[PDB]
């Protein structure tokens, strides 16, 4: 019982955090083999990951660097691997007859476009990311209806602590994205924990004037934005909405400082089960590649005794109040999340750039959500694609217009 | 449809509890239908359950209330149950096929008889009891063994608590007290948790002079005194290990004083999954009577923000030397857990009874272990069940001869 799995960019954190796991686990015992490899442009990196794992198939997606991975692929003895390129490079990854389950760490908006062939190819896809649930979140759910046997398994952390917290004998009656997944497995609400962010006991006229140099003085920039604002947990509740089928008013976001409990799911009964361990990623993608079994690690165990105190408080809607219009966007659904996201990319941006200040943020994502009105929801895959795309490109230019305006 | 049910030791704290919430659950569509409340003396409250469930079978234990009862049934029009009395009639009870699960709330070593005749009999057992399993431990293995469709479902707090941490998707595959269930659960180790009892935060000073008032000053007498030493504790500990089978050095007692947290495992991965709520019986209770499915109450939600503060500490084996003895009572196994139950009877109850100091307790109780002798174990059902009779009587007549002996 090999698990073939690919990873679709593996040099970043979350393609370098799953090759690590799988290679201590494979020192314990030979359970994974890894298939396949991705990346953008990275290939000095990618060299170093073939030599170590020898996948069948190798790939960059950058034209301009694929002959320079050949030669340096040329060093390796023993090993001839199939070498590919671009688009048509990962639509023949996830055709393959040999790969069982796919791992989506490529960022933005962008890893919809492989998620969406692993789809096709009824794979099992472990996605972490969010973005791509939250834009697409209706067109990841008709596709998961055409191909019954393709499932996602969710990897972001605190989804898959809610995942981890359910019985299989359930989850496996449906599966993740699925209307009725949470009457299915018994669920009443959820409790989505956060680490806070850095500004969490910052006032109001200090939260006015702090800088992206404070929300960033370890992950990458955008997300580490989106923590300060608390964007990235309205972010997480849509996606746990859409994952799980879960009302936004059986959401509670709490902020957890200390990150060993990852989130609760409150059954109907009202009992609550959670997950807990050290802070971490991977967990997360290891249960995302093991479900609905797990195996043996050499991770340090929790030592709760040592942890000794574990907290809890509601966040403040004044102070983060891009988690209020998470919320309101998911409430009124259609592409009010699409148009969330696309309209946070930009003010995230610009926050960063030092163009505009904390309330700005929200300010501006409110004022594209304001301008945005429903629209009829494509019955047809192609054209509800072409619909989302479409709003996710207006409204990065009109949150971009709202700044200039203003500026 | 309805779930069949008898409930044993109908007027105590469990039995009152598993009547409450069925109750609730009944309100509007038939889910459980009582068939049997048995008591041993309450014959009054017990009138008073007979009149709101009209149960079909009623059966007391102590035979000289059996004419009390008879006249107080008759006041109740249009209802002819059949009224039975001691162990032919828990026996009868048993047999019955109109019965699927039975509740056992009925305390001390007493408990293991209905236990026993209810596994005989191929029932789904809702076990509160302990003591039956730590005294009893690998005869009841046996038992199921023999009778392949009984099951025992723990409703001891913790012990429900871990239950239902694991996965049903593997809990299907075996069943409590099965050898191998760890294994097949990817169970590492179990976090149980305590609240401590009221002694907790006393000096070595401060512990010596504590009394049964101190204790007592809100559950049943005998398992108060058990929380204080920590008795309560140790017992877990062995009831944990036959239960699950899981290994004494992969238990580890954890004080949690807020009792919110019930439980935790650690699985082979190091993820930790809990169950949390606030301190409940009805939880338990009612997931006994409906596993491997939940059922909706209205129990009030945990508001863990309000809770805000959860704390987890090592208890001291110098202060709570119970622990110890229970640990070293069931590492070394053979029938060393019966007399650890049975010695800490008497030793509980001198204590309760202002004859004997804190000290006293542990102190007796060790010296009952450190007297017994080991003994082949009979490999028969019957023979085994007389043995642990006989080793039971004798350990509690050597706590007494010992009391006894120092005054
Ligand atoms: N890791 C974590 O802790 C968490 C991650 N996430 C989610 O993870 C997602 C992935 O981000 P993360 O791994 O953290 O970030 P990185 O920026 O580190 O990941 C980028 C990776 O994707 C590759 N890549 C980018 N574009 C392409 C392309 N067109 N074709 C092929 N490969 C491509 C990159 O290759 P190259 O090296 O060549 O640039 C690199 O391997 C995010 O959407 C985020 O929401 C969510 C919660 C926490
Ligand atoms: N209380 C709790 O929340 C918890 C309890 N438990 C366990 O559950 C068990 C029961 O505890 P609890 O309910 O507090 O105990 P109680 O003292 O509250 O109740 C005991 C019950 O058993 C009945 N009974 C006693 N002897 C017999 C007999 N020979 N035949 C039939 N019925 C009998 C009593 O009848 P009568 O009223 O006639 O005396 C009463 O209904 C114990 O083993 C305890 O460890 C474990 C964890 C939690
Ligand atoms: C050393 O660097 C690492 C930090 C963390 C992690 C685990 C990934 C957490 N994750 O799912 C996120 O979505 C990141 C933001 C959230 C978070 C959660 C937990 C801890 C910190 C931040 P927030 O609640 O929105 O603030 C891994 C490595
Ligand atoms: C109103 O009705 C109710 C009756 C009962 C309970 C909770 C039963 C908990 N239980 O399983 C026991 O074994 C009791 C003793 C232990 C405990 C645990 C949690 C809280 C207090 C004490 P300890 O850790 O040994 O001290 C809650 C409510
Ligand atoms: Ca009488
Ligand atoms: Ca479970
Ligand atoms: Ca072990
Ligand atoms: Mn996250
Ligand atoms: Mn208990």
């Amino acid at each position: 019982k090999p698990i073939n799995v690919a990873i679709f960019g593996s040099t970043g954190s979350i393609g370098t955090n799953a090759l690590n796991i799988i290679r201590e686990c494979n020192k314990i015992e030979n359970v994974f083999n890894v298939k396949a490899l991705y990346v953008n442009k990275s290939v000095n990196e990618l060299y170093e990951q073939a030599r170590e794992f020898l996948p069948e198939y190798l790939c960059i997606h950058d034209k301009s660097v694929y002959e320079e991975l050949k030669e340096l692929v040329k060093n390796i003895k023993d090993y001839k691997p199939i070498i590919l390129c671009g688009d048509e490079g990962m639509k023949e990854i996830c055709s393959s007859n040999s790969i069982d389950k796919i791992v989506i760490g490529i960022d933005s908006f962008q890893g919809l476009y492989s998620t969406m062939y692993a789809i096709m190819n009824n794979k099992i896809v472990a996605l972490a990311n969010k973005e791509s649930i939250v834009s697409a979140g209706f067109f990841l759910k008709k596709l998961l209806n055409i191909h019954k046997n393709a499932k996602i398994i969710p990897v972001d952390s605190e989804h898959s602590a809610i995942f981890q917290c359910l019985d299989n004998n359930k989850v496996l009656k449906t599966k993740c994205l699925q209307d009725n997944f949470s009457k299915i497995n018994n669920i009443n609400k959820i409790f989505l924990c956060s680490s806070g962010g850095p500004f969490q006991n910052l006032t109001m006229d200090e939260l006015k004037n702090v800088t992206s140099e404070n929300a960033l003085k370890k992950m990458g920039k955008k997300i580490t934005i989106d923590s300060a604002t608390m964007m990235n947990k309205g972010l997480e509740v849509i996606e746990t909405h859409f994952l799980f089928d879960v009302d936004y008013n059986d959401i509670e976001v709490i902020v957890h400082k200390e990150c060993i409990i990852h989130s609760c799911v409150e059954f109907i009964d009202k009992s609550v089960i959670s997950q807990m361990y050290y802070p971490d990623m991977q967990i997360p993608i290891l249960y995302s590649l093991t479900w609905p079994d797990r195996i043996k690690t050499n991770l340090k165990p929790l030592d709760l005794a040592q942890v000794s105190t574990l907290t809890f408080h509601k966040p403040s809607l004044e102070h983060f109040p891009c988690i209020k219009l998470a919320y309101q966007a998911g409430i009124k659904g259609n592409f009010y999340p699409t148009v969330l996201n696309a309209s946070n990319e930009i003010a995230n941006n610009l926050f960063l750039n030092n163009k505009i200040k904390y309330f700005d943020i929200s300010s501006i994502i409110s004022q594209v959500l304001e301008s945005f009105n429903s629209q009829k929801v494509s019955e047809n895959s192609e054209d509800l694609m072409k619909q989302i795309l479409q709003i996710h490109s207006w409204a990065k230019d009109k949150a971009t217009d709202i700044y200039n305006k203003h500026n």
